[PDB]
């Protein structure tokens, strides 16, 4: 299925793997949890390489990423092209690299309007509802994993943790600021993927990080309890890099969030509805 690269093309097309950023005129484009990203070319085209505690995990987890992706094939999906059994990936490049960045302005990038935010979001909600639909957990769903291509449409990456489908593990495993309880006690649901879904639609509505150590609140997901407490309203929270936003559309996502955001598993909506709540704020 996947053309397997040598490590020797891929320390060519990538400059030795230069740790250096993009903007100096390195190849470093970001990091994750189990590796670096690097921009390489590979042909003509231009390729993102994933170059990777427990080596036989690592391993594991670099056969999962190509197992699901082998099977997963959907417009909100990145595409793997190759491996390399150091263990590396070879994706097509992301034009516009993650929505944390985005939503960050990273590099000098222009701020993204609500109008690019609703379509993202509903992008990410396909993509999920179309693992869900195959009975896969993605178990990581962040900001940092959705990807944004040449037209901004949203691609959810790193497949790496990814399950099939409640159990339990030995191995908790994710981002802390954006894991369900449930997923914090060591379960294994796609109802955790929900919940990590609406941190994302607060990061959106927001364009705040889900975790800010010099910030009060420092976790995002507690400004719900805030405007719950009557304390504060979203608007109060609305991302003021926009000037395109509209109290009907944001509050309609919130509802959604909060909705995700669900202490109970089995109050969450399931993804489906996560998609019709999603079109129904745009239509
Ligand atoms: C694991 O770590 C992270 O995904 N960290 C998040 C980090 C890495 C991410 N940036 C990118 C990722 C990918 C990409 C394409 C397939 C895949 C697949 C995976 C996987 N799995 C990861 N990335 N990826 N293409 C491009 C970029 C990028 O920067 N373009 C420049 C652009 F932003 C711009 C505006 C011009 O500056 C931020």
């Amino acid at each position: 299925r996947f053309h397997s690269f040598s490590f020797y093309e891929l320390k060519n097309v990538t400059n030795n793997f230069d740790e250096r950023p993009i903007s100096v005129g390195g190849n470093k484009m970001g990091e994750g949890g189990f590796g670096v990203v690097y921009k390489g070319y590979v042909n003509n085209t231009t390729v993102a390489v994933k170059k990777l505690i427990t080596t036989e995990e690592l391993k594991q987890q670099f056969d999962q990423e190509i197992k699901v992706m082998a099977k997963c094939q959907h417009e909100n999906l990145v595409e793997l092209l190759g491996f390399s059994s150091d263990l590396c990936l070879v994706y097509v490049y992301m034009p516009n690299g993650s929505l944390l960045d985005r939503l960050s302005c990273l590099d000098g990038t222009p701020p993204l309007s609500w109008h690019m935010r609703c379509k993202i979001a509903q992008g990410a909600a396909n993509g999920i509802n179309f693992l869900h639909e195959n009975h896969h957990i993605h178990r990581d769903i962040k900001s940092a994993n959705i990807l944004l291509d040449e037209a901004f449409t949203a691609k959810i990456s790193d497949f790496g943790l990814a399950r099939a489908s409640t159990v339990m593990t030995s191995r908790i495993v994710g981002t802390t600021a954006y894991m369900a309880p449930e997923a914090l006690r060591g379960e294994i649901t796609p109802k955790s993927d929900i919940y990590s879904f609406g941190v994302v639609l607060l990061e959106i509505i927001t364009g705040l990080p889900a975790v800010d150590e010099h910030r009060e609140p420092q976790l995002l997901l507690d400004i719900k309890e805030e405007i719950e407490d009557e304390e504060k309203t979203i608007e109060d929270y609305i991302d003021k890099k926009m000037n395109d936003a509209d109290s009907t559309s944001v509050e309609a996502m919130y509802s959604v969030a909060s909705q995700c955001l669900h202490e109970k598993k089995n109050k969450r909506p399931d993804i489906k509805k996560v998609q019709q709540l999603l079109q129904e704020m745009t239509a």
